[PDB]
């Protein structure tokens, strides 16, 4: 059983990035396999790849990620 | 049983980002594989894959990812 | 059984991006792959892969996201 | 049994992205595959996908994706 | 048994982008593949894919996707 | 005195050239001037001026040029 | 005395040039001037102003050029 | 006295150049100039200007050139 | 006295240049001047600027140049 | 009396160039100047200014240049 919940109940400054930049090459998040058999990539919060990356308040509730992987069983 | 859940119940400053780039090469969620049985992506977030990637406020609620894989039996 | 389930229930800033670039190659979510069986790409939120990629306030309610794969049995 | 169920019930800033890019070569969400049985993609939220991706107030209620792939049996 | 149900019930700024580009090649949602058994794409959600992309207050309630693929039993 | 004077007098392989251009801006002689006097221009040669310029054999005999500007005396 | 004299008496392989571009901009002779008295430009010979510029056996006889300027006396 | 005197008097291989070039900005023979009084240019020979500039057997024969500038006397 | 005098009398291999380039700026006989009086620019050979510039067998005879500048007197 | 005389009188391999660059800047033959008199420039033999400059056999003959600048007397 491969149960994933999630509940989110509400009863109700300055940020400079100033980047000059040449030749940016930027991964993120790579699964790079050879001869595999899962490549499994949940993203419950937040991915981000740039090159001028800002991220701001931003992963803020209830995020649930339930993996299951292989089971030969 | 591969069971997801999500419930969102709502009982109701300055950012500057200057970029200058030359040459920007960006990956973000990148899955490269030879010879393989699965490739699962889930997004139950952002994925904000810029060369300026900017994401306020961004995943704020009831994320809920259920994956299962394999599973030979 | 592969359930999935989302509920939003409701009883109910200056943000500049200045960017000036040359060459973006920007890739996002990309699974690449030789000899395989399964390709699944699931987006209960947000992919924004711009140059300038910018998500405010994005992902706020609910993603419910239910992956089921293989099961040789 | 997959099943996906949504409900959505309802009892009731300043954002300058200014882009100046040339050469703006973009990929999104990309299965790009050899030799495959499935390629399956679900988009309950947002793919955005600009050289200049802005996307505000976006995913905001009751997104369910119920994906079951394979299954020899 | 491949259900997705939805449901919506409702008992009732500024955006500035300012884009100029040359030479843009975008690709969005792209399943590219040989020698393949499906190919399927549900979006139920928004695939906004400009070179411009703009998405303002966009999937706003009760995303329902069943995808079911497969099953050689 | 401005005296010019020419005389010609006769008591009697392969070129490849492959160009493939996109965005070709040229300018040859280019005299450009504000608040001036004189502008003299003599062309007792070539002037050859394409995307693809190509001069064979060309300025072979008893070119003459004589030129007197200003003078104010 | 401004003289020019020119006189030319007779008693009488492979080239390959491949060239693949993007975005030439080419000048060649320019005179590029704000408050002057004289623009003079003589072109006895081969002004050869391609993108792909080829010249063979080109200035093969007897050029002559007498420029006087100025003079004030 | 400014005097250019020439005569030509006759009592009578493999060159490969493969360019691949993206972004070619090319100047040749530039005079820029502010608050000037003479701008003399005499092309006697060959100017060759190319982003692919081949100039083979070009110059043979008898260049003269009598410049003669200012003299405020 | 400003004499130019040429005479030329007659009594009667492989080169390979591969060039693979991005982005070339290439200036040759450039004279950039503020608050200046003369410029004189005399060619009597060869000036051949490419970004791939090739010049065989070039300037083979005879060449005359006679510049006279200022002279206040 | 500024004289130049230029006689020429006749009584009658493998040369491999493989350049790959990125981002080349060229100046060749550069005079700049604030606040001058004179600006002479005489090419009586080659200028070759390429990324990829090649001169072969290039300057063979009889080269003359009489400059005489200033003068004040």
């Amino acid at each position: 059983g491969v149960v994933a919940a999630a509940e989110k109940t509400k009863q109700g400054g300055v940020l400079y990035v100033g980047s000059k930049t040449k030749e940016g090459v930027v991964h993120g998040v790579a699964t790079v396999a050879e001869k595999t058999k899962e490549q499994v990539t949940n993203v419950g919060g937040a991915v981000v790849t740039g090159v001028t990356a800002v991220a701001q308040k931003t992963v803020e509730g209830a995020g649930s990620i339930a993996a299951a992987t292989g089971f030969v069983k």
